[PDB]
């Protein structure tokens, strides 16, 4: 059994590597010791677009948001491709695959955004840029407080010092949550999650021997993830209520 | 590599099933009396059309408006599916919009063929079936909307594609680097090259005794273009004649420019 959990851990890490171009290791390397272009106020953002070839650019506050929606839609596709490698996922009922992705992408998006944040800012644009936390906060209400709860989560989450090999298994666990509303067949889902939890537990024990109950502590963060998503939806229900193009709004439904 | 193209074919098929609730497989089981599905109520005339409400302006306007609601829903589905085509969401955003703007019709009339035979067309997710002759008896010019779509469907349906074939083909259609106004033609053409390569292998494996089916399928892109032009010129007549009637905003933003 233990050899099997090592094998599963290795398979997931390989898939994560093929699926996510900017890994946590690569991001920490950029945030520590080339280097990214920095956006810290209104002036460095005008320059930042000249320089960085933004794929999302057709007012300041909404334009940064739309780019966050752009990259998030890109992230969905990366997570979806990763999910397919999780053993048993593709044998699940199709509707349930869709249901698991739909309710899980937001949680995985904020998990992986933390790999790319520190207390001072967040990498953007595949790490070519770095946008400070102060400039984000300084955005007019209600735009200057959607990334702030993200940062505060990332601070605490990053203090657990997970690497990519850890996150690969953790992300699979989130996807295989048997309590998403509207699932048809919870068995194989909760069955696969049991195997993944067993592998994450062994991974954390071998990779962080001195970090007692890191397994438990990481589980406790899934609580914080659910809380942030529900609070994010509440802001999304207002950016779709305060700020008011048909084809574009169709691409960025949800 | 063939193994990689097979994986692309599987990906698109799997995403196609997730995006389009009413497949060709389900439509044919409804139209050919199979017992996996149910028989449609058939609308011929004012009398059945009126019984169709109690089972599923004026007549011709009401059919047109409902057909417009359906086009909007299809545009929503085709949008979801496009985001699944690898590389699509990584393209410049203005081009994504452009690829959907010119793409959705060619795809709509492709998938509308799945819902047709020579005698009429499934409606309301297959619960209903409206005849080709009733659609032509509609007053001018609403009676001319549907007939060219029937003529294409009859020829297109003789290729005998199933949903796995269609999924790659509609992907090829979205990723056309000759759409007007595109900014970065090259990355769009790089993706279509893989899509075309995947469709080629898919057609050879799924239809091994169907020679030049790949060529024959690319050739229908000609018939698709003509349907769109005709359809647009027909919508311009109603815009000048029924100044009380409104096009849905998603639809009007597609036809603009
Ligand atoms: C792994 C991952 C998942 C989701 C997201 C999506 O979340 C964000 C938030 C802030 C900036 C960016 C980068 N792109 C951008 N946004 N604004 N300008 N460039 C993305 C990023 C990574
Ligand atoms: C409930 C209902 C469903 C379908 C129809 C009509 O059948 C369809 C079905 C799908 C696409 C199109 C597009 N064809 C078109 N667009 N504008 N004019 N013709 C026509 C009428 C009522």
């Amino acid at each position: 059994e233990s050899a099997d959990l090592r094998a599963l851990a290795k398979h997931l890490y390989d898939s994560y590597i093929k699926s996510f171009p900017l890994t946590k290791a690569k991001a920490r390397a950029i945030l520590t010791g080339k280097s990214p272009f920095v956006i810290y106020d209104m002036n460095s953002l005008m320059m930042g677009e000249d320089k960085i070839k933004f794929k999302h650019i057709t007012e300041v506050a909404i334009r940064i948001f739309q780019g966050c929606q752009f990259r998030s839609v890109e992230a969905v596709q990366e997570i979806t491709e990763y999910a397919k490698s999780i053993p048993g996922f593709v044998n699940l009922d199709l509707n349930d695959q869709v249901t698991l992705l739909k309710y899980g992408v937001h949680e995985i998006i904020y998990t992986m955004l933390a790999s790319l944040m520190n207390k001072d800012g967040v990498l953007i644009s595949e790490g070519q840029g770095f946008m400070t936390r102060e400039f984000l906060k300084s955005l007019r209400k209600p735009f200057g407080d959607f990334m702030e709860p993200k940062f505060e989560f990332a601070v605490k989450f990053n203090a657990l010092e997970l690497d990519d090999s850890d996150l690969a298994i953790f992300i699979a666990v989130i996807i295989l949550s048997g309590d998403r509303p509207g699932l048809l067949n919870v068995k194989p889902i909760e069955d696969i999650q049991d195997n993944l939890l067993q592998a994450l537990e062994l991974q954390l024990k071998l990779n962080h021997p001195e970090s007692s109950q890191l397994f438990a502590k990481l589980l406790q963060k899934m609580t914080d993830l659910r809380q942030i998503v529900t609070e994010h939806v509440q802001l999304l229900q207002v950016i779709k209520k305060t700020e008011t193009h048909p084809l574009l709004q169709e691409i960025y439904k949800d």
